[PDB]
């Protein structure tokens, strides 16, 4: 097999309030390129790579019926005590192993996939806002080259 996980990507999962602002259509649906890792950069469990700068758009937010925009991810777990690391979907034709993707808070912080674990505070504004997260890889041993995609729902918490 190759060297790199031939490019991971997650598919990011929206449209889960339309209260006090709307998630924009290319942040309900979207889908952030990784790149080919390098496997041989993650050879231990708690191996982390270069996040990427993804962002989360809202459009016409108000803050007289919310505040704070805290999103939860929800995704597939790699393990019970990397609940916080999306698993790689298996697609039973040679998915990554060893290793995972973490979206971590505005803060720098990785996200438990509990689905009821929500982000920092994002102060809303009246309008136009965007909470912008980073994925990255993290490692749970000898990172294995496969397909490294995965998925995630997120939900936004204003009010």
């Amino acid at each position: 097999a190759a060297t790199t996980v031939n490019g991971g990507t997650v598919h990011f999962k929206g449209e889960v309030v339309n209260a006090a602002c709307a998630v924009d259509a290319g942040s309900v649906d979207q889908t952030v390129q990784l790149g080919q890792v390098r496997t041989a950069s993650l050879a231990q469990e708690g191996a982390t790579s270069s996040a990427v700068g993804f962002n989360i758009q809202l459009n016409d937010c108000d803050t007289n019926v919310a505040s704070k925009a805290a999103v939860a991810f929800l995704g597939t777990a790699i393990d019970a005590g990397h609940t916080n690391v999306l698993a790689l979907q298996s697609s039973a034709a040679g998915s990554a192993t060893n290793v995972g993707v973490q979206i971590l808070d505005r803060t720098g912080a990785a996200l438990t996939l509990d689905g009821a674990t929500f982000s920092s505070e994002t102060t809303l504004n009246n309008g136009t806002n965007t909470i912008p997260f980073q994925a990255r890889y993290f490692a749970t041993g000898a990172a294995t080259p496969g397909a490294a995609n995965a998925d995630a729902t997120f939900k936004v918490q204003y009010q």
